[PDB]
């Protein structure tokens, strides 16, 4: 079956960083995971997270992603894709 492409590598990819520490599946996306679930910290610390992200790529978080934006699991796939 088809998975093999830069775009499920991504996502797949960074979270194999934190995979370590996390000790949790990329695939848990999920809206009743969150920061607070799936990262180790809280929305406090990833504020700035995303918001430098965001930067990098010049769109607005709360204006741009907030047009499909609510958890984890949106920005996941939104990176993903973003990217390509």
């Amino acid at each position: 079956g088809p998975g093999s492409m830069d775009n499920d590598e991504i996502f797949s990819k960074v979270r194999s960083i934190i995979s370590e520490q996390l000790d949790k599946k990329e695939d848990e996306i999920t809206t009743d995971s969150r920061f607070v679930e799936d990262l180790n910290a809280d929305s406090l610390d990833i504020y700035e997270l995303l918001y430098l992200l965001e930067e990098a790529f010049d769109d607005k978080i709360p204006e741009n992603e907030a047009n499909e934006f609510e958890t984890v699991g949106d920005v996941v796939n939104f990176i993903k894709k973003r990217k390509g």
